[PDB]
């Protein structure tokens, strides 16, 4: 039970074009979509929108609450057709505060290329990838590091818009069997950030790379047999990940460029834009 009262009437004031009236949201307690450590996701539907609404368990205190509001405000403003969106926030007298989000019917994107119900072409997975980069190019743009960048954390709309997921108010572990311990994304991080725990734009790039490998395999699982405690050395004898079967030759060059072990080497995401506009380019679809 948080206490509403005591919140800043100034704050409240400077929130509420984030803010969701409980009156124009239906919670479906009954339909869970799925659950993360800091909470589980419902079913909703939003004055009618069909959404997705996580209630952040994790929020206790005044203090807690304050935060979560000046960081749903800020949230808000992101903006752009391959991140994720924040529909907005809602507070109740009872409860954890609510996370209010755009329902995605293909769920993530690694579930979506491993699904036998599904057969996205070479160029569909190109296409997803291309999508990832642009979406990171914005984040990029906004000094935004991800620090968890893969396939499992991008999600899939109904017209098959990939969303980068899994930051800001819906970050989470989500799936704790790609984590080991500080919960670290061991066979997805750069090379410096297994050295030093610290993570950059450059680190997302490598990141990046091992998602698009992850596409163009349709979602095998990147160094299985490699130790936690291995990758590092690995790593640091120029060893990676082998070319995907169906991977175009100068997007595995693109892959490789991704995980130079010189952080400064690494494509800039408007170059991967770039370079994988260009590949995609040279693949014909049904339409174009
Ligand atoms: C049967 N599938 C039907 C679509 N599904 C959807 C649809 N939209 C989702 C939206 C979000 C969002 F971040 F926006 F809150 C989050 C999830 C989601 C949440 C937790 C685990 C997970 O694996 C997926 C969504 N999961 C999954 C299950």
């Amino acid at each position: 039970h948080i206490d509403l009262s005591a919140l800043n009437p100034e704050l409240v004031q400077a929130v509420q074009h984030v803010v969701i009236g409980p009156s124009s949201l239906i919670v479906h307690f009954n339909e869970v979509i799925g659950r993360g450590h800091f909470g589980c996701v419902y079913h909703g539907t939003l004055l009618k929108i069909h959404c997705a609404v996580k209630s952040l368990n994790r929020i206790t205190d005044i203090g807690e609450v304050s935060q979560f509001l000046t960081e749903g405000i800020i949230m808000k403003d992101f903006s752009h057709p391959n991140v994720l969106s924040l529909l907005g926030i809602c507070l109740r007298s009872e409860g954890s505060p609510l996370v209010v989000l755009p329902y995605m019917k293909h769920g993530d994107l690694r579930n979506f290329i491993r699904n036998e119900t599904h057969n996205p072409t070479v160029k569909d997975l190109i296409g997803f990838g291309l999508q990832v980069a642009k979406g990171m190019k914005y984040l990029a743009s906004k000094k935004f590091v991800h620090r968890d960048l893969a396939a499992r954390n991008c999600m899939l709309d109904e017209k098959f818009t990939v969303k980068v997921a899994d930051f800001g108010l819906a970050r989470d572990m989500y799936d704790k069997e790609y984590y080991s311990v500080a919960k670290l994304p061991v066979k997805w991080m750069a090379l410096e950030s297994l050295q030093t725990q610290k993570f950059t734009t450059k680190s997302d790039v490598w990141s990046f790379g091992v998602l698009l490998w992850e596409l163009m395999t349709r979602g095998a699982p990147p160094y299985p047999d490699v130790n936690t405690f291995d990758i590092t050395v690995y790593l640091l004898q120029g060893r990676r990940l082998l070319q995907p079967e169906y991977c175009p030759d100068p997007l595995y060059e693109v892959m490789l460029k991704c995980w130079h072990p010189k952080a400064e080497m690494r494509p800039s995401f408007s170059e991967l834009v770039s370079r994988i506009s260009a590949i995609f380019s040279t693949f014909i679809g049904e339409h174009y």
